[PDB]
């Protein structure tokens, strides 16, 4: 045949194009030009196929991909069909087991570089000069569903980097909340199996809603620190752009001199954080269970490259003990208020992979691939960390040479004595396997520790104690730090905690593990539990009304920087904005519309009642992206409706209720001419309201106004209003 | 500790109860006294919990199983805890890989029987005698996502049924459609890596509606057939108890004088055919992706155990060649009104699993396990299958010996000269591996064929024909199967179908490949071709509009079976009703509804405007299942609205909101007294419509209404007034 058409429609164009104009691709063939030395190494194993005859594995061209061998046409299959087996074997054995945790994740290619030489405070090679760039691997997750399940749910996310540093990979495997649930790795699998489906039937996915996990928290007050920052908007992101990054544990970093300094490690997203409202997330679980990885993937496409600033937090060795709280302890945060993030460089993700499996599904990260520079500390759960990640990889990628598969590979050089195991690719030529030897004059040798380009030597920290399985009296405080959270948010974003808790607890069906979390909140903030209280039917006690609030956290009675939207940081550009097309639209207002949009990098999105084009008033063929109902206002940041025949749309229910959705959510909405009638079915003032822009055309300070609403992110005002809407 | 309540609230009750009365547990504690001979025969395996002490896996006594052994209370964790390691290590291996295909899927224990011998027709033991019980273990599955992914896609199904007889396992492997996309084994890689996820992204999951799919279909006019079944509401089943189950493939059965009968295999759901309505099929994917398993899983607890009656269409051998299609094209249905499905016997699902990985995920189906009694054909899609299956499950399940994990064990003797392998388990004590041997007194030995306990030996089918990759001419026929499933169709059911395909057509990027698929529509119908053409924004040339349809089959112009709803078959027990509740319900009310509906075996779930518990006008204490939003319409089959303080609820976003979702999606609404204020929410008349049941009081006849309602499942006839409405 074959039918690619002659238009040359099916190819999409090697060049940055908006969501939704062109079919996405591979990253390699999408943006051949984008490059790095990892991309660039990767060369080797890229294989093309166009012009090239199909082939067995083994390189015999096949003649017929249609059928199988058989005696007769309509006769039985012979077991000489090698090519139907080889075909048939290797689909068979397509999957590898999924991680164990962070089974669902998106993956992009980028690069790194620091802002200034950190020579002072550690001699990691990567952070050495302003010039030297790093490229790096980062894969963001949700934490408990599969590598099928949705990306909008309300969970914990997973944010990984992986540097290719010319002494070695770093890996920085955090989230995007700065505690993590438990304070011991040993109790990991406890936490894990109470969060994830429940044994018997393997229900719920990708939800923390379920008896088992509440009951594990009710009993384990520990976790409740990061179930705070769960059960707030934290829980929802809006895109992995739009959301931090924290490697949790308090870290070391090491100079040339042999100083060590305390660290913990930040990300920064330079969009801006912003998070979905839980039933808009809940409902795009069901829309669209691949919003995220599709917004990343898209949004590199377009170029709106998500850019991170990596930050660090540096405490003294002589200020370990000064704080009310234990550093090596994960679930305590460190306040900013208390020691700031310095800004230390920028990562940007530029490039999307050519294969999901290959290059996503196989990454394998490790909190323990540290180079010198940098070293651990005691915190018990990056511990025992440092076991886990290895041996879990062997058998999800089959052995050990898991390096050697080509997402996973050094740029550097890598010698040693190690041979053989499964699926071995590197050829040793070395004439000897151990050290030391004389037979290859000890090469490849040891090298000393020094300032650059030496080996590995631990920092020496003094350990004295028993051997002892005790937690430590300094971790033994959990309250003082949720309150902390829960203070330093806005009114809004404490009533979308208490939804959060009210929403999970009235899933668990014992109602005496509802009670019990009750009891925990009453710990932390009266307020807080009395609210959740009411809207699980349950009274507080005398006892429990006259719980003395935790001490504050070192004289704070709140840290701006915990709340997502106390102190603004929105950026447009990489947003979309739906516009719901009439037949007869008036092309003025487009034209002021989509100008408007593209002057500050905002997407926009046409929808109709149907695929296809509508011609406008001056007879500018516009083509359709999507339904109202194909492209629901949950994918959208805010929702235009230019003027022209609104009669045409004003009857349809799904315009009508496109809006009301968006309405609900605390989307902007702006209204032109005779789509201001539209304001009759979201109910409100006759004069207007804030976050409804209204005018008689799309002009000049119609755009402006609806610009400054996007940069807020969603009209936290109509809170009150919301309720009233059948929607 | 004592973490349990002294109340015993934690443990569910070991008797019958509905759907949210008591949390659901494994299935041996949930109900004890079911039994059969492979549940018995799995005691072996099943490990308890209560009074024991925690070990590890050697059988040492833990101590302290919250903290690793560190030097000091705030040491380093050391590399001698090796309780830790252990529990580490088991916790990092857990996952293997899932199913290439049906990794989602949901599972129970059963059993079977005869109603007649069939010894006639077939020497296969478990159909010779009426008294012969089998127990079975049944898996449902979505198709193309993975096993973490949402149940109520659209999709095809599978249904899995493991029949552990006397002579052998016998797996009927089959789908909840008679036939299947493809026509040759050898392009099943294309078809699924064209349905699965795309590859550079790997996107979308659980969805055909992409390019690749569409593609490929647009290129292979064979599967148009499937597609029609996957597009109407077949894709999207109310239940997996309410769905039909096919094998698909011509199958062969022998009898003790050496006949062989063609026969397909069916299942007819006892409770009745049933499915969603795609709105609400999407949202639920949303709201509740584990709604199949769970509904499954909570009806065996209630006693709704699934029903299902075995069925054969029977051919002679000699009416190979009498029909239009070839009996061993996959592709093609053999319609009921030419070859009626005789019924066999019933199977009973009546005891859900203890732990969902050890039985469900490790089970593995094999269309090959025949047993003597049945023989295969040589349908070229069967044929590959059984190469697959064996192969896939070695990666999957770690080795040979799958057959010797508990679930996948044969209850009758399995005695032969295989050994080794990864993770035997059994010991061999006979002195030879090998046959023929006297060393053993060649034990165990072959037995020749028979009536009963007799060799399996094939069916010694005339084979003549040169080797030969080739099509039969006879399977080239693509477009009067989709054409007659089309025209047996209720008018609502076609417009699902335009509905289906517009959707999904509607999220291909590539706008020819759209195209491409409308002219292969107008190959087999006009009206659906115009009518998904309208949608598209696309219009059909003159030469598409004068494309001659396809052909009857065999003289049929429509079969009835092949509709979901033309025949009534409808049974309301295991359906679910919406109460909603206000804080002053007249009891009156509520005794004359519960009892009516406890009558006919539906269940109720009383929702409010938050958890806890309201009082009625007389005292009665209500306890509440849910709130309006933690449990939406799409979980219900109808919703009631009894009388009482209705202005509590009246201005209740949600309330209203739960009545336009119910109405939207067809389902019956019943008010009463007060509650019919509701009216104006729903914009129903005055003077009333059929769907909708009023009355003063929820007495004598209103209920009888609203089941009569029930029993019809959805209300067809309110489709027209449905676009009106902003939800
Ligand atoms: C501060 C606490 C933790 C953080 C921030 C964290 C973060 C992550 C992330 C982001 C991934 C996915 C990396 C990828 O995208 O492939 C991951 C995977 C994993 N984590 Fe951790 N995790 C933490 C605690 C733990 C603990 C305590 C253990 C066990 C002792 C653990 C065991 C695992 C395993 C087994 C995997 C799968 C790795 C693979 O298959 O390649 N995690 N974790
Ligand atoms: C009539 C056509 C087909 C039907 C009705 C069918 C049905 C099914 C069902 C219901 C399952 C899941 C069983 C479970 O619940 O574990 C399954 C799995 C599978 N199917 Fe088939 N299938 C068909 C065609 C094919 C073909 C043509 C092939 C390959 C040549 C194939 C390969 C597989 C494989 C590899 C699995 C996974 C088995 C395992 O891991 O245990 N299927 N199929």
């Amino acid at each position: 045949d074959s039918l690619a058409p002659e238009d040359g429609s099916h190819r999409p164009a090697a060049e940055p194009t908006p969501p939704g104009a062109q079919p996405t691709a591979p990253g390699s063939l999408k943006a051949p030009d984008t490059r790095n030395e990892k991309l660039n190494s990767l060369e080797d194993v890229r294989k093309g196929s166009e012009n090239y005859a199909l082939t067995t594995n083994q390189g015999v061209r096949i003649a017929d991909d249609q059928n199988s061998l058989r005696a007769g046409s309509r006769g039985p299959t012979l077991l000489e069909d090698f090519i139907l087996r080889e075909k048939i074997t290797h689909f068979d054995h397509e999957r590898i087991p999924e991680r164990i945790v962070h089974a669902r994740g998106s993956a992009a290619h980028g690069y790194f570089q620091p802002y200034k030489s950190l020579s002072d405070i550690t001699k990691a090679d990567f952070l050495s000069d302003p010039n030297k760039i790093t490229p790096v691997f980062v894969r963001f997750s949700t934490c408990q569903g599969g590598a099928g399940s949705a990306d909008t749910v309300r969970d914990i996310r997973g944010f990984a980097t992986k540097f290719y540093t010319e002494e070695g990979i770093f890996d920085l495997v955090g989230n995007n909340t700065p505690i993590f649930f438990i304070q011991d790795a040993h109790k990991f699998p406890d936490f894990v199996h109470a969060v994830k489906p429940e044994p018997h039937w393997a229900i719920p996915q990708g939800q923390s809603a379920h008896d088992t996990f509440w009951d594990y928290v009710s009993l384990q007050p520990e976790t409740l620190h990061n179930v705070m920052w769960a059960m707030s908007d934290r829980g929802i992101p809006r895109s992995y752009r739009t959301m931090e990054g924290f490697g949790i544990h308090t870290f070391r970093l090491i100079n040339a001199e042999g100083k060590a300094t305390f660290v913990r490690f930040h990300w920064k997203p330079l969009a801006g954080k912003a998070s979905l409202v839980w039933d808009e997330a809940q409902k795009l679980t069901g829309r669209d269970p691949d919003f995220h990885r599709r917004e990343l993937w898209e949004a590199i496409e377009a170029g709106d490259f998500p850019e991170y600033e990596l930050g660090f937090q540096l405490i003294p060795e002589e200020d370990e003990f000064k704080f009310d709280f234990d550093l090596l302890d994960p679930t305590k945060l460190i306040p900013e208020e208390l020691v700031p993030v310095q800004r230390v460089g920028k990562m940007v993700l530029n490039r999307n992979p050519d294969n999901f499996f290959a290059e996503n599904e196989q990454a394998a990260f490790h909190p323990g691939h540290i180079v010198p520079g940098l070293d651990f500390t005691n915190d018990p759960l990056l511990q025992g960390r440092l076991f886990s990640y290895t041996d879990t990889q062997i058998s999800r990628l089959g052995g050990p040479n898991f390096h050697e598969i080509p997402i996973n590979r050094p740029t550097c050089p890598y010698h040693n004595f190690q041979r053989d195991g499964m699926h071995r690719m590197g050829i040793d030529t070395n004439p000897a396997n151990y050290e030391p030897n004389s037979i290859n004059d000890n090469w490849p040798r040891e090298t000393p520790p020094g300032p650059k380009r030496g080996g590995f030597e631990s920092y020496q920290e003094r350990v004295e104690g028993n051997k002892v399985r005790e937690r430590s009296p300094s971790f033994g405080e959990y309250y003082s730090h949720p309150r902390l959270f829960w203070l330093s948010q806005t009114p809004f974003e404490q009533r979308h905690i208490v939804d959060g808790f009210s929403f999970e607890l009235s899933k668990v069906v014992r109602p005496y593990i509802r009670e019990r979390v009750v009891d925990q909140l009453a710990h932390i903030d009266l307020t807080l539990a009395q609210a959740v209280a009411k809207n699980l039917g349950i009274e507080l006690t005398d006892d429990q009304l006259n719980i003395t609030p935790p001490p504050d956290v070192n004289g704070l009675k709140k840290d701006p920087s915990l709340s997502l939207y106390a102190i603004p940081d929105g950026d447009v550009k990489g947003r979309v904005v739906a516009i719901l097309l009439n037949d007869e639209v008036r092309s003025a207002d487009l034209l002021a519309i989509l100008k408007a949009l593209k002057a500050k990098g905002v997407h926009a999105k046409l929808l109709y009642s149907r695929m296809g084009e509508v011609t406008a008033d001056d007879g500018t063929v516009l083509p359709i992206a999507a339904t109202f109902a194909g492209a629901p206002s949950l994918t959208v940041d805010a929702v235009i409706v230019p003027c022209g025949n609104i009669a045409d749309i004003a009857d349809n229910g799904d315009a009508n209720y496109y809006l009301m959705e968006a309405y609900k959510h605390l989307k902007p909405i702006a209204l032109a001419g005779d789509a201001r009638k539209f304001k009759a079915t979201i109910k409100i003032a006759d004069q207007g309201e804030e976050g409804i822009v209204e005018a008689d055309s799309a002009d000049g300070s119609f755009m402006d106004e609806l610009l400054t609403l996007m940069a807020a992110h969603r009209v936290w005002s109509r809170i009150p209003k919301i309720d009233k809407i059948p929607a």
